[PDB]
């Protein structure tokens, strides 16, 4: 139960639920930093959508430019 | 950059950083829920520790019963 699980600290380390359904940029930057094409690969996923690589629910294509995906992509590679 | 990603909805579907190292009970409920074993594979993870399934940081042996275990695991198994 619920307030058993707070008692035993288990919630310093588990939310009950995941609020969001993309991954955390400081997760995709782990995932590709260090990885040649990782700018282009990012910046295309960005502006295309893609799914499948974290989940099963997608990622629709975004209303960015081909600049701000590039952008996006290299922030989130920066991403300390 | 960040106000770039909140300008253009990604925040939405996005957080900056996983604030928790374990993974959410929502998402455990979803990948055990219709499997046959499961309260006793998850209460002997929460007593026992684990690592792997989610990722490389371990969880460590926790300091439950072997009936709190139970009744944590069969709660997380309840999750909607
Ligand atoms: C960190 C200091 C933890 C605390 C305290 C607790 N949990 Fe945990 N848990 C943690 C991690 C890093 C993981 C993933 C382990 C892995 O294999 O990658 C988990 C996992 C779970 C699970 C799923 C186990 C599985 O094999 O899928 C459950 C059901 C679970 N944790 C529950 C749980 C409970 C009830 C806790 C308090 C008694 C608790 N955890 C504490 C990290 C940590
Ligand atoms: C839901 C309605 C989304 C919004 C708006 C944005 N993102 Fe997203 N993103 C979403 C999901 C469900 C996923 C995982 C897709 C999968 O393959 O499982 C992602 C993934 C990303 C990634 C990683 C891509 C990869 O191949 O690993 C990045 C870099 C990313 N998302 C960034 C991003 C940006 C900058 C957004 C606003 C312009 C944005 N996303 C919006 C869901 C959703």
């Amino acid at each position: 139960n619920e307030q058993l699980a707070k008692q035993k600290g288990c919630m310093a380390c588990h939310d009950l639920k995941a609020k969001k359904v993309g991954p955390a940029y400081a997760d995709v930057a782990k995932k590709y930093a260090g990885r040649k094409d990782a700018v282009d690969y990012l910046a295309g996923k960005i502006k295309k959508g893609g799914s499948g690589v974290w989940g099963s629910v997608p990622m629709p294509p975004q209303n960015v430019t081909d600049a701000e995906a590039k952008q996006l992509a290299q922030w989130i590679l920066s991403i300390k």
